[PDB]
């Protein structure tokens, strides 16, 4: 369906200011200008950085599936523009990422807050599994934040990241659905404890090890047991006994209904 990704032309979109950069290349926000259109849509560019060598086919098709996507808690690809670089273009989500977010505000959010966003980063993953799509770098910086109660999983399609893998990733490379899953768990337990590096400290090639012997995320403050036990079973060696999305979307949302039985936060009690 060729109709959902929009081949843009140079003219058709501005790059106004940066939102960041990396080894990846740079996003930036900027304006979308359609030809024929009366409108300025608020976008985020990410241009990424020129490669020597997949030709212009390959890429446009893998673009077409992340235009195809329709979930309301996962980033569209609205358009592409190809020349000696990769440009995609997205609407701009003004908060930021879910990681900073959680950072700047570490003493004014609230349990119902977190646990919705455990639902719609659930129920987005959801629909990444329906559509028979591995995302491969799920973590709070590649969430983001619409509205405060509206996040959006981002950079699936596209230094790898071992403290968020699954132990069958790190040690063979496999990744599934049920390795996103154990991603998921490592991405719930930053926001609940406000956005802390995992595992601080302790170099990419330890990490195995420490799994191995059975050592996990600690227990963040806030989380009850019923909590932390799911953050838990996303962890499991066998990577069926994992939780489904699925199976994530109703404990969580079951937890959002009450909320203050399941997270104790600065303030409670
Ligand atoms: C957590 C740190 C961080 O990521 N900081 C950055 C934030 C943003 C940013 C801010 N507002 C945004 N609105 C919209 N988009 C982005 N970033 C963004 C991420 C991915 C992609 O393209 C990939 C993709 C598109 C569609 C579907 C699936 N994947 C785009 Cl186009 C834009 C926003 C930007 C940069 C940040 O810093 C990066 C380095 O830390």
């Amino acid at each position: 369906n060729q109709a959902l990704l929009r081949i843009l032309k140079e003219t058709e979109f501005k790059k106004i200011k940066v939102l960041g950069s990396g080894a990846f290349g740079t996003v930036y926000k900027g304006l979308w200008i359609p030809e024929g259109e009366k409108v300025k849509i608020p976008v985020a560019i990410k241009e990424l950085r020129e490669a020597t060598s997949k030709a212009n086919k390959e890429i446009l098709d893998e673009a077409y599936v992340m235009a195809s996507v329709d979930n309301p808690h996962v980033c569209r690809l609205l358009g592409i523009c190809l020349t000696s670089t990769v440009q995609l273009i997205m609407q701009l989500m003004p908060f930021g990422c879910l990681l900073d977010y959680v950072r700047e505000h570490k003493d004014n959010i609230g349990s119902q807050y977190l646990l919705n966003w455990c639902v719609q980063i659930a129920k987005g993953m959801n629909y990444l599994e329906d559509r028979r799509l591995v995302h491969r770098d799920l973590a709070a910086r590649n969430v983001l934040v619409k509205t405060p109660q509206h996040v959006k999983i981002t950079d699936f399609g596209l230094k790898v990241p071992i403290k968020w893998m699954a132990l069958e990733s790190i040690l063979h490379r496999i990744y599934t659905h049920q390795s996103d899953v154990w991603s998921y768990g490592v991405t719930v337990w930053e926001l609940m404890t406000f956005g802390s590096k995992p595992y601080d400290g302790i170099p990419a090639s330890e990490i195995s090890s420490i799994l191995e012997k059975g050592e996990r995320l600690p227990q963040p403050p806030i989380c009850t047991i019923d909590v932390y036990m799911i953050m838990r079973k996303c962890w499991m060696i066998d990577a069926d006994s994992r939780p489904k999305f699925r199976e994530l979307i109703i404990e969580f949302s079951k937890m959002a209904r009450d909320p203050q039985r399941y997270l104790v936060i600065q303030g409670d009690e």
